[PDB]
């Protein structure tokens, strides 16, 4: 494979932000078997799955691409699912998490911004 430094990041990225999610909650695209509705409430479904195929065929452009995409993960539990829920809670607790994990991906594109030269 002939991997840009970019998504040797994103991977990177996306591993640590996956392995915060250690019960696979938003691991694969909602079913709509299971949640017939969702289509009601969320307009731009988003999974780490489908993530990770846009990474692996390297359509993202830039970490801004990475992070909309990481956001609709989280806008879209919290929108569906009720405060109540452990949907929502594992959200708020991904969204907090990953935070940091991005704010270090930006320090990094601007280091790698740096080595040259």
């Amino acid at each position: 494979l002939r991997l840009t430094p970019l998504t040797v990041l994103l991977r990177s990225v996306l591993d640590q932000l996956q392995d915060k999610d250690p019960a696979r909650i938003f691991a694969q695209p909602v079913s709509l078997k299971e949640v017939p509705d969702y289509l009601d409430h969320i307009k731009h479904p988003m999974d780490f799955a489908t993530m990770r195929k846009r990474l692996e065929a390297q359509g993202y452009k830039n970490l801004h691409e990475f992070e909309e995409d990481f956001d609709l993960i989280i806008d879209n539990c919290m929108k569906y699912n009720a405060r109540d829920t452990v949907f929502y809670r594992a959200a708020v607790r991904l969204r907090d998490q990953g935070g940091v994990v991005l704010r270090q991906a930006r320090r990094e594109v601007d280091s790698i911004g740096l080595e040259e030269a």
